[PDB]
C-alpha cells in the first residue's frame, strides 16, 4: 500500500493576472515607476505544461533597465538552483538586449511585462 | 503585494566593452573613411535615476552638428517630454559650437569623444 | 469609510497618440491655413497633484503673443491667483523668465516633427 | 460508431469582438509608428467555409512593394492550396480579384476607423 504513492490533485495553477485585479496591477506598476524610473517591472512565472523545472519562490520582479536577457537568465538560473545541465529557457510574447527595450516593445496594458519560463523553446 | 529587486551585474562602461587597441581601430578606420564625422560615446551617468538608458553607445556625429543640436536630438532618441532634465557632459562639462571643436579639444587618447548625460548638471 | 481611487493605464502623452507621420502632416496643414500661428502641445506633468488638467493639449499661439503673455494666458485658463506657482517647461527648462516672442521659442525649441512641446507644473525641478 | 459526431464550443469570435475599439487603435499607433512602410491587415477566414483551412494567425503586416495581386498569391501558398482551388479576398464587401493596386491605396480608402484594414477569404465569391 506505502509502495506505491497517491497524487493529491489539487487547484489548478493560477496566474499572476487572476491572482491580482487589473487594477491593483496598474496601481502597482504606476506607484513602482514614478518611484523607481530605471527599473522594470516584470512577472516571471512557470510554464503551465512545464514538468522539470521547478517553480521560483516569487513572481513580481524589478529589474534594473540595464540588465539584458542574458543576463537575467542567469539571475533566474541561479536563483532556481540550477545545475549546469538543465535546460531553461524565458519567452516574452513565446519568443526566446538590454529589458528596457524589450520593456518598451513588449509591456502588458497594466503595464508589466510578462515572461515566462520552461525547459523547452516550445508552445 | 511588494516587488523582489533583482540586481544584475554592474553596468560596466564602453571602455570596459572594447579594448583600447580595438577602439584605436575603430577610430582609425571611420575617420579615415568619415572625415566629416565624430565618433562619439555616449553613456548614461552611472548614479542616474531618473532618465532612460539609450539603445545604442557608439554613435557618428556629421562634424557640423552643434552641442544644441546633439542634446535635442538624444532628448529625442530618449522620448523624453518637456519637463525632463537632461545635461550632456563632456569631461565634467555641461552651446552654440560645432562638435568638430569640442572633439579637438576633449578626445580621449583613443580617438573618441566621451560624454554623458544625466538629469543634473554636476556632479 | 475611506475613499477608493479609481484609476485606469497610463492615458499616452500626444506624441504617444498619434504618429510622426501624423504630426508632420498635422503641422504642416496648420501652418498653411495659419501662416502667423505656432502649433504648440501643452500637456500637464504626468505627476502633478495641485494644477487641473486643460481640455485641449494641441493649440495655437499668434505669433504676436510672447512667452509673457502666453504664461498669464495658460494661468488664467487654470485660474490662479498671483500667488500659485506655475512653471512652463520647454525641452527641460522652465521658461517663466523669456517674455520673448512665440516665434523665436518656436524656431530654437521645435521639435523634429515641427510642434513645439510644454509641460506646465506647480514645480521646477523633479 | 458509423457515423461522426461534431465536436464543437462556443462560437468563436472576430478579431472585432475579441479587441475593443481602443486596443486594435492602440495596435495600429504602435505598428505605424514602427513599421512606417508596412500595413496593418486583418486576415479571417469566411465563418462559413468549409473548403479552405484556417490560417494561424488574424494580425499581419503587408509590406508597401506588395499589390493586391501579389497578397492574393501570398496567401494562396500561405493556404497551400491547388492550383484550382477558387480563392476570394473580399474587402468591405468586394472582391479584390483583379484589384492589383498597391497595398497602401487599398489602405488608404479602404481602411476601418481603428486604423486595420479588414479582408475575410472564401472558397465562394457571393453570399
Amino acid at each position: 500500500d506505502i509502495d506505491e504513492f497517491d497524487l493529491l490533485e489539487g487547484p489548478s495553477e493560477k496566474t499572476f493576472k487572476q491572482r491580482r485585479t487589473f487594477e491593483q496591477r496598474v496601481e502597482d506598476v504606476r506607484l513602482i515607476r514614478e518611484q523607481h524610473p530605471t527599473k522594470i517591472p516584470v512577472i516571471i512565472e512557470r510554464y503551465k505544461g512545464e514538468k522539470q523545472l521547478p517553480v521560483l519562490d516569487k513572481t513580481k520582479f524589478l529589474v534594473p533597465d540595464h540588465v539584458n536577457m542574458s543576463e537575467l537568465i542567469k539571475i533566474i538560473r541561479r536563483r532556481l538552483q540550477l545545475n549546469a545541465n538543465q535546460a531553461f529557457f524565458l519567452l516574452v510574447n513565446g519568443h526566446s538586449t538590454p529589458i528596457s527595450e524589450v520593456y518598451e516593445s513588449e509591456k502588458d496594458e497594466d503595464g508589466f511585462l510578462y515572461m515566462v519560463y520552461a525547459s523547452q523553446e516550445t508552445f
